[PDB]
């Protein structure tokens, strides 16, 4: 029953700080990915920088057809005076909702209790496509904040992979093999590997490894701009400007 | 039952390319964290270039400490062979040891058969402390290769909140709010709240939220050069040397 | 339910080198008996000795009208490198499909992980005629390779049974009492038994102990063939001509 | 618990026509080998080729240190008759006894009833060695009889194998790629693997594949000997002398 | 579960010597009562002088209606073998066919396996009316021949004391108090009590013991021929013709 | 459980006429066999005619060291009314006890309830040795009354072949095939078998069937006797005499 | 069912010395009530007495249109001879039917076996009325007989509570408070319990206790008779003309 | 678990309007039998006659070594309202105790509640001797009052059937047959019946049936006092002196 990657999202109904909402219909029916995040406790401070990080990145999830949606245990109470303070103090709107999670029927669920808190939920992403299927999870601890530019590029090489029926190397796109590179999944047949190596239609190291440079530059370049933003020493701190 | 951050890795005997060790006792006897991760198949090229990554990163991962090993229902034979073919038309040697899981025994004691695959492994990362406890847990797909620089990070940041007692913001060393600044994990009583807020010890935006900058400049460049390695566009790609 | 002689050989969909098919109906449909044998992993070498032995034999089955398809917890990938080893190394392709049973799912339905190993199948043979019936089983150990020349004259023995409605004896076309004789099906009755004794048709040495010689001479002197094959020192080894 | 290779020999009391009897404990206690075989029921034709095959091999089995016994659901006294009628109108005595088993107790115990008949065993092989332990599993159908040869080959080669730490391939000792020569199990690890492809102390094809020849002439010789009798048509047929 | 007096015949398909029948129907579909009777095995000293027995007396049981069927866990062919060996060596033909019950099916169904012997059946008797009803039932030892007289008189009384509605004295017909008379089943009511004591209609002792004497010159004298046959010592024994 | 032949008698207390009693107990502890027999009810006619034969036969009864017990679901006050009755009227004394059974724990116990009565026992018979070994079980119905003879027969015949270690032919002392002999108890292993046809000590047919004439002539004239009495007319008819 | 007063009597078919007979049907068809009373066995001497009893009271139970039926575990057979023994030595018929019920199926379902006999029914009464429902339960033991002429009173008590809508005071007719006065149900609301003490239409000590004299002279002198023949020394005893 | 007679009344402790008392212990350590009482309801009119007309006979049961107790589901202060309304408003005061029982614990574990009331006990009587074994039970309905005079018989006549060793007839002391006659326990074995039949020493109907006088003419003349009180019109009813 506890969610894994290829399944469809549990059906479930939830109550936001935005109203109450089925997933993963809401966003199915809107023909929209979503990112279902987690966190410990509202009014905490990794917490705090997770949603300013998100928040930064609005525009980049919307540019890719992603949608963002928070869960705590946490009451839609506790959520709003939350997102007020960090409009209020840091100056950002926290425009996505987050689901209100009390008596942990949501966390429990989709796992989301680990051994480090009996109370409050792990770090947990769920990264799941319009079709409504879990594609890729990730689960943080309570002293670690995520790196959300690395969301971003796993929305962005997984939409890639299925426009252009392709398996994404690591590091992608800066794969030590191929680069930018996209592989085309291998033959699992006799008569396939024999295809594939008398083709020359794609470059080869071996009849298990083909791949090509299908990627239009704008869709390599939107994707490391991602991991360069990750890397780059910010301009000016928002603690300075608060 | 399921692994949970939290819990000790669950005790159990397996056979890797190097001979038959007890996890994560194997480890711990060293003081060594370890950072097991799985892929669906021995030959399958993603699992090739995430191979090739760790391989490339394998000095990085022995400086902070941490070992590595791999994990297929693959055979011990089929593990030889592929780690040979690597080294021989990519002249890169795999000097981890990869565990042999034919019946799934391990995958169903990790639960890493998820619904994409019946028979392969999805592509599965528990990073385990010294004390064997799992701190972290990433779920990547088939098609999708992983970004190990963030697994660098990951082991980095935590064992850096571990000796300074902080926790680590959102997108560390790099946070929009506090840049490279660690957290002090917050107020839980209203006593340690008023405290906190009359001590001046600790630049703070409220009782909730205080960091400090207790990183030495060596421990920052290093979570740096991660990321950079992570953003650019490799010298030269490994195809083109063959 | 495990796998007895005179049962329908298991309904079940296997991945093979060649693709999916349904057992035992693909053969079936073709009027093919089919050889279901299994070894422990690709690439050991009592195995490797047994593939060459089933390929050197192949056009022996083939006149018998039977398939051959190979079984063992390996992936399809390890097959094709494993067969493309064979070919290139020894000389002689392996024509026939292996199955690909990674998480033991038709090991453990067939029953062929025994003692000498929890991971890795027996090397375990399953005779099935056209109708789709088991008719023969052996199990052979991870140390011993099989005499592939008494599956050939176990195929021929009982499509002779079952063509001119007669038993085989110990050691046919060879046995020591009635040579290439056939035997007569015993009489079950009092009246059977009295009219076998007053009929003159038969050879006998006792109303339950009847025979007569109805195979051709082109059955006697193949199925004889097959063990002067066993019996006969190579002319030169297939090692020396690599 | 339906017996498998490496298990011990299920523990258990038996009637014969010698007398009662423990298995394996009564051949253990004598260091000697035993082949245990069952037939459907005395006094049917292919059963009599058989028990005549058994006893003028008789011999050769005690010269390897293998005991024979028997297996039929029928009486002591079914046996002492059958036995006394081949001895008279045959002309071979059985040395060895038969398990009587009415009950099908010890059939059920070793899985000896197929789908062929509800009340009548089929013909099985369990090869048990001096430590008492099932090293090979063979079950022909009641239309045909075994090769009594091929059992003989199993135990020499067997015994050749443990007392030399050697795997034997296929047809051994006619193996069409290394004839009479036994296989150096295989590395498990990649340290064991280079040494072996490093010390030349035998011949090789693969790391995985090396070989020697330590059977003495008197081993080949006799192993031969089994299989040419298999193959030649008898000088003179027992049935002649009626 | 266990059959007892007043309910039909279990149901059931057995093979004997003559080939396969449905119980009780085979005999209820000819008019016929049957005796089923079981011993333990074929050749044994006993059980040969009662086969012997009941087929002198089959001509006696023909002519009451009554067919004999035997029982042991013997196969059909120890069936034929015995029975030939009784009429070579003994001048003796058993007409009437045996049940073959090899895994005791039949033996346990009719609870024919006593403490005496794990393996082999009691001398058990069933004495079974047309309408396929069993009458009486006897079970004898090992150690121990039946008196076949004894059953002879049992299906004689009870046919008698079904057309006459009467119930049969002990010892009939040389019963100490009445005879050859047999009994008018007692008074069940107060009424019947009355009406049985003015009507003058029977010899009595008592309103719950009156009795008449309806059975034929005949039917008592062929019921004496049975207890005369049983005491008198026979004229030649038939070991002296062998 | 439902009693069975080589069983000892189930241990239980019951009540009779003479007292309370444990079973088999109170006649293994005085070295005395009994023969436990029931009867539907106290007062029926064919009852009465039973009782008043086994009181005739008392003394035959107490000759073989054999005690009497009776059993019915009726009250100690009504055995005591029947048999005064029995003694004023035909002027028979019962000797031996009955036991009272209103609740039929005996009756179930014995499984002496079949389906002509749900509320009335069988006419059942127990032979039981001075082990508390049942030794025979006979089970006439409601309608007929036993041949108390063959019972006297029965447990002379078990005396002889447990003093004498000899098996008893059919319808001993006048059997056709060997008269007043008894029977060798058969061969079970072909050295006995062998030994036993060397001997010449015994009259034989056959290894299996051997006998010899040890039984004096008193017991054999004994139990011709039984067999007489049961065959004579009698000369004077007690209900005569009433 | 344990059977409860206000419940309808236990549906059942029982035999008695009369028939087979449905209750409470074959009395609620009559319009009649039934006291249906056991005793623990047949020619017990307090029994004896109270079956005088009762048939000596069988006009009085006619005139309150009552039938009585009784109840042991003994047999028809006993009950035929007991009715007979009392009327032949004491001079009194006994009218009613017994029910026999020898495996005490009646007795366990109205749990009439209690710890003084496990055999014999307790001395129990059911009185039921015209519709089968049980109005009274009495339970005296084995050494002490019922008092017949206060059943009488509990059946002519309940017929006039019924017939008046009363209920009847303790010791009816003679109770210390209100004599021959029979009970008005009180009042069960407070409505009630005002308007009772309202009307004056009844004596009173209550709004709780109101009472008046519907009974008859004939139905109070008829209860009277019964206590007066309870109280009163014989005259003639029935054992002085014996 | 519900009551028996010849059972200990079941332990238990109870709480009544003199205080808290273990059952039967408290009544068993004075050497005093109990008779327990249930009526429906406090106040009811019924009930009220039924403790006016124990209090009236209190004497009497202390002369017997009586005790009184009474049961309903009332609380102790409606016991005590209730005691205190009889003794203002009839003149009589109750002595003996009544136990509270509002959740029906008591009324449950003694099978007081019946299909009549839901909520209210039925009019039970339990007699139990100094033992605290119950030796009768009586259950009256709501609509009906008792007649105590007889639960007074019925104590007398226990006590000196006891003391006496006496069966007590039907009606004692004005049976029929033998008046105030005892009955001697019936002969339970032949030699016991013949031995009371020859000894003479007991006036007999029969050896079932034999009774003395052993009463002392007080014993009798009391136990027909409280008849003679039961069938008295009274002098004064207690309703015209309120």
């Amino acid at each position: 029953s506890i969610p894994l990657i290829g399944e469809r999202f549990p059906e479930m109904e939830v109550t936001t700080d935005h109203g109450v909402i089925k997933l993963p219909d809401h966003y199915v029916s809107q023909g929209k990915w979503f990112v279902l995040f987690s966190h410990p406790a509202d009014f905490t401070p990794v917490s705090t920088t997770e949603f300013v990080s998100f928040a930064r990145r609005y525009e980049d999830f919307q540019r890719l057809g992603v949608d963002l949606i928070g869960l705590s245990v946490d009451s839609v109470f506790s959520h709003i005076k939350w997102k007020e303070w960090i409009e209020r103090h840091i100056g950002v709107r926290i425009p996505f909702p987050i689901i209100a999670d009390p008596q942990g029927t949501v966390a429990r669920r989709l796992g989301l209790l680990h051994a480090e808190s009996a109370t409050h939920t792990v770090r947990g992403v769920f990264i799941v496509d319009a079709r409504g299927v879990i594609r890729t999870m990730l689960y943080y601890p309570m002293e670690l904040g995520r790196l959300v530019d690395e969301i971003l590029r796993i929305v962005k090489a997984l939409k890639l992979g299925d426009s252009l029926k392709r398996a994404v190397p690591a590091d992608w796109p800066n794969n030590e093999i191929i680069g930018e590179g996209l592989i085309v999944p291998p033959p699992t047949t006799e008569d396939q590997a024999r295809a594939r190596m008398e083709s020359g239609q794609y470059r080869s190291l071996d009849w298990a490894f083909s791949w090509d440079t299908p990627a239009s530059r704008d869709d390599v370049e939107e994707a490391r701009r991602y991991l360069r933003r990750a890397a780059e020493k910010p301009a000016k701190l928002l603690y300075e400007e608060a």
